């Protein structure tokens, strides 16, 4: 019986036990994931119901305008803060197609390359228009234009999707479009 | 096994059934007001069919006369937020009785209140804001001769004649100061 | 070889067994606990998709309640002591019996910490009752009550944005849980 | 007792000690198939939620372009290193991508190299019925010539080589219930490289 | 004859002596996979609800009043005493990652939970002649493991880090090199 | 490792099961009474848009004429066969009239009968109150001179066998807040039958 | 150690692996039990959700294949866990109206199995038919409104909504003790 | 305890992990099955309310053909991008024009790609009830000349194979609710291909 | 010869005998193990099921029926002691009449006693005692209103009363002062 109990707690006892730390990992970020998509959804209909009478400035601004949303109560208190931070999403305006305040932009701020790979695939293809600022917070300045700002995905950074007739949209079928996604430094700032 | 099973009994499991709740407090507040949108047009087209060729007991004695008189089921004359019947006032049109007429809904949150004149109110011209209790009869002036300024935050807000304005949904001024102050609130909706 | 290492190596397995007991245990109570978060969750779905005084009157409510079907029948027993779960009508923000709070009373301490760590999020009003059972005039409004946290006992959790809502990095207010004695009234209102 | 008690203890002692390491052998190669299998479908849940959303999947070129491409999906944070991990070479696994029904970019495969036969046998009887496409290759990695067209496949499990599980009709799946079919698998030289597609 | 019996004896005495060292070596690893259970719990516990040595007293003492970890949990099976669980940088992002700190180890016991705990946790930290400090980490991303002094941070998730091996001897040999009392921290 | 699959099996593992069939059960109980909700709108609407404007509706004979009466409607194709035939026994539903003021064959009735006590409460709640008229038969059936007029018969709360709401000037009607009228409400035993009349 | 310490220990080793036996013996039983109580469950429905507005073993055994086929339920489901083979559903009169009520057939049991199946999945099913003894057959399938329960038999019938049957009681452990009453093989007959 | 509890214990949990792809598998099955059922109404609808009045169809004779009018009918915003995808193949379906009352290109055929022998009788057991012809081949895919005439073509129900469900006056009356009939379905080689006929 | 055959069989019978007594503490050992967790598994059964709801040929027809309902299984109702099942007995807690229960264990010697104490002890709030034979129904007080007094060793020790004195199974002259009297001994755990 002996030499037998040893082996049989130092290995499986621990080694089968070990594994559940990375799925509690993934658990928990999916859930964050599928949180983020749920609020993603609930704004984009929000502003299609609200700003689709064809109507901020900074971060202050901006953070007024989520609170009004919030005090609008066109969506729920809990929905609007971050799904990262636990703070009430930057809402911004930039102009589309030369068209001074005519689009929308909903950053997401203080986000890691892990992060910002992962929230970018997976709701990518919500929001034709998708900006990242690697180590820096999305600002008015870094929001281009709608249609006139060209994409260029090799590098990872600023505007990476684009319906101009130059972006190189991002694919889901090219490993470059992998490796290159989300490149730069943290805090990644992603405004959709 | 028994981890990571504290943890599917834990959070994965009682987070998902949580918030949900609120996604339903979302929902049957929006239903509630949907069929109460489609509660006051029915007498917004009633009225201009009838009367377009006073005090608080004149009016709930006119309401509940065009209640009986057939034009309206007692369905949509019932306040879902109240549990009566909607305020109806007949106010003069330039000094002109019987020529205009006003809807007050009145016992609403201020939550209620903003959600309410986001989702209705653009199918009226007159619009006011009386806190604090119900509307008086002199409150209601006279649509032709009003003058409105969102940034009132008390009284009339929406109006036609040539000295008002009107809301604006990208202004937090205005978001912020709709039917601000004291409980309950009161939202008129005038037509001629 | 030697009984005396057979039984060398046989309360190694008592041990085993011990540790494996001890989370077992764990892991019924936490068991427990996610039938009382979907318990409670429950009842706030089916009095807000019905609708929209004292202890005996919450439990008339609750079995009139459980008699039309909104509610299975378990989820209306306390998920610790089986008891009836009292369903109150209190005042909102100086507007009379426009709100509901679910009374969970007769809890322990660890009681107490679990099922409030639990339910933080499921309901916007929390209220800790000690030293006995809950009242209605024990209860507050929905907005007139400023929560505080670091009291240990009263409201923990209120929507009036006057008050400093308890969160799970604060680890003072914690430690200060259910202060008091049993039982200890929990009442989570809507 | 002289005479009895080195009996007793030659005889016990040994009959007693060899059983542990030849049991221990069977314990450790089962929980070490058992996480490969785990790991294995995670890989595959994996992919047919993010990239099965979608419809396609990303093309591959060769051995090199594969394991750069399970490197990337890995990085990525759908999956962690430690499911990643192959547990026979220590290294991490292949992922190729071959046309199914003539469609590029519609099939999926992980290929496992460096198996040997007894573990091969094991490792197919345990997680083939998981997947509807298994292909064997004796003596080699996988590569994408290796791998056939998805509905093309005429795999035989007598032959032991190649595909050996197919949905398509024009071949027959491994049995467990035929000594035959498995005494036939895995029948080659190693390393052994085995594929599961989807 | 009587000689006969003296070495049955003789024979039984060195039975006797090898099943005693067993024992204390089974002993030695039952301790061994109490540790590990317990910092796998305080692990799964941490990552739930959340996602100086006084801060880890009181955050396991909160731990365990919450009933989130048991009380055998939290107290070292090697000395009885609170695990500290300390708080500390990751990525230049103050106090968002979490380390396990165990003191009261041996080099022998510090082999060990090492070897054992390798697969359990990315972030390895020695503390020779001490407990680890509140300052004795580092950031958790960007400090880069060496692999080699045996003390400090040995293995690490950051890129540049180069982790530990368990199939050198002279790596295995070059583990935890320092005396006494040993402060280990395991993060994540 | 072992007497822990099982107290997991057991644990949580047998009691999340029977927590989940539960929970399925009132899910489809719900479902069914919602069916058995648009149903009876769809049996409504389509009688007040054919047999309405003129005054004439269907002269309802004894039960088993009724009957004929929702089979004869069911094959005009004014109601789908599914919408007449009630979810609870798979058979059609009763249209009888009511003497709108001693004015026979001026209203109309869908009788749902053979009904459990605990079905009655959640069917008067699943419509609500979209039918003006409300009436119950406890342990019976439900037949055209079981019930008084429409706009006459007075409507109370310990009732049970009767009248529940009317537009008559008879106050006190149904109300969800009221605990004595939920109370009250379905008093007795099967078979329940229950009237919707308008 | 004198041969008689060996054969001692030797006497230890069997009553270690006896209780290994044992408890994977429970495991797997209890592995079965939810299965067949969660296939019971998904079986109902079905049959509930698609014959609601509408022979011998061997017709039943084809119509349950046919069910499988159906869609409603799936293959794993459909093999009662304890024989391997595919469950039975006999289509017997509802008070003298056949084809028009259903009861599922679970063979090869003992007293124990019995018991727990019965305690864990009565409230599902308002009739609890049990052979006891032997198979099923077509013959033992009464009237499900007009057959009386037969309680104190711990056989049969026993539970029935006839007006004068003898009520179950689930949880009265009186009636507990004279549950599947008889000897194995048993026949659980869960009828609707 | 012993090794070989722990061997029991590993197989214990790699069954309760074996469980679970069976049960994403079905639910993914559930979920394309419901899909593919709204898109064969979608189809229909669509179909009929533009080009019924203009008599013919748009000749389609090969897959080129038909996928492109599939495209142009996604153009024309009849349908969407997602309506159009077969969930199982994953590519836009083959909507065939084929010939009706001894005439070509009066009526038009909804083919889905190769389907199971579970798939078969689950697409066909859901949708049949909403188109009255149906035709169902093995093998491949049903192809041009498979497609018999729309009201001159008899059925054959208890082979499975070719014409599962026609209108001719010498079709068999098809029991799409008696298990008889239900067990007969496309008794044959697998992959399989349905043709629905409006 | 005359000198070595005595001495030695004498030596042989001493040796032989001294492995008897300590098979009987492995097996001892065994069954106190089967014991703790045959125990551990009623209480969940029971704190489970029969806690919405609520003598010794009572006590045993209720560990019968709890076996045939599954949630326990028959090896873990035999007390492994005597061969029969262990009494369940019911009682009220605060006048709550079956509203709380206790399983009772009998036929066990001071060794056994204190072993089984010290190691299953700390789950249940309620430990009883009695001596010279088994627990009677009457022998239970109240769950709750038992002051418990550990110095005794024959009556309530551990109970949630306010004025109850809790054990300490670390204490060394709280079980050395326990379970004092006359064998056959019998423990009844509460819940």
């Amino acid at each position: 019986m002996t030499l037998l109990e040893v082996i049989i707690v130092l290995g499986i006892m621990g080694v089968v036990s070990a594994g559940v730390v990375t799925l509690a990992q993934r658990a928990i970020d999916s859930q964050n994931m599928t949180k983020a998509a749920q609020s993603l959804n609930s704004i984009q209909v929000a502003l299609t119901q609200t700003y689709r009478g064809l109507g901020t400035a900074d971060a202050t601004a901006a953070s007024k305008l989520t609170s009004g949303l919030v005090s609008l109560g066109k969506i729920s208190s809990d929905e609007a803060k971050n799904p990262f931070i636990g703070t009430n999403m930057n809402i911004f305006s930039f102009p589309r197609n030369a068209a001074a305040n005519k689009a929308f932009a909903i950053s997401v701020d203080g986000l890691t390359q892990a992060q910002c790979k992962t929230l970018i695939t997976s709701v990518g293809d919500m929001f034709p228009y998708i900006a990242i600022k690697a180590g820096g917070a999305v600002a008015l300045a870094d929001l281009g234009d709608f249609e006139n700002s060209a994409a260029a995905a090799e590098t990872g950074v600023g505007v990476i999707k684009s319906i101009a007739p130059a972006s190189k949209n991002l694919d889901l079928t090219n490993i470059t479009a992998v490796e290159k996604l989300c490149k730069g430094t943290a805090p990644f700032g992603v405004a959709f």
